């Protein structure tokens, strides 16, 4: 019968891998994966233990691959193969609705939010001196959030997908601004020299998605693209 296949993933990652309130996994990466295995007749194991524990299970072998957003890199190709990237993410500011905010220049004196560790903190830091903004940190999304709907930070850089997640959730966002793209995209992962043929059958599937409609369809139930 069929082949088992072992893929972990994050533990929470909307709109990419989440519990919805039935605490059943779903999301972007959940459902490409889920099809995936479907295309290629394969019995899909996934585990949801948090994107550190999923690479270290993934190194000590106790699963075959690896979906969580993860970003395609020069340094992670020296440890890791990948898939074509089946997504490709990019940051923005997200304002109220109301807000008449749409242009990096915009941001003079005014307060932009970001949280604690991601590729937007950095970003707002790297582009400080070029746009003139002051920096506030947040250790999460929810807090973050709250400070954009309080009128704290006059906006919020995050990533489109999450962004546009939480637009179709009917929070009181609006993306006005110029995207940033995020380089490599987001790719299936397995051990380098290892599992070619998961590799191939996500590549294989991925390529039949796309040209049927399917990724669309898995895309706009997460508000993206859209």
């Amino acid at each position: 019968a069929e082949t088992t296949v072992k893929i972990a993933s994050d533990s929470s990652y909307a709109p990419f891998e989440f519990q919805n309130g039935q605490k059943k996994w779903v999301g972007i990466d959940v459902d490409i994966m889920q099809e995936v295995a479907k295309i290629n007749d394969w019995k899909l194991e996934m585990s949801y233990p948090g994107f550190d524990a999923a690479l270290q299970n993934l190194k000590a072998g106790q699963v075959d691959g690896i979906i969580a957003g993860m970003t395609i890199t020069d340094e992670r190709k020296e440890t890791f193969d990948f898939s074509n990237p089946y997504y490709t993410s990019a940051l923005t500011i997200a304002t109220t609705k109301d807000s008449k905010l749409s242009d990096y220049s915009d941001l003079k004196g005014k307060a932009v939010g970001a949280k604690n560790g991601t590729a937007a903190q950095t970003w707002l830091q790297e582009n400080q001196k070029k746009y003139g903004y002051t920096i506030k940190t947040y250790s999460d999304g929810v807090h973050m959030f709250a400070a954009l709907s309080s009128g704290n930070i006059a906006g919020a850089m995050d990533e489109v997908p999450v962004i546009s997640y939480a637009m179709k959730q009917g929070q009181d966002l609006a993306m006005n601004f110029p995207s940033i793209s995020l380089p490599g995209g987001y790719g299936f992962a397995v051990m380098k020299g290892k599992n070619s043929t998961l590799v191939d059958g996500f590549n294989k599937a991925l390529a039949e998605m796309k040209s049927n409609g399917d990724y669309d369809k898995i895309l706009k139930k997460y508000g993206i693209t859209a």
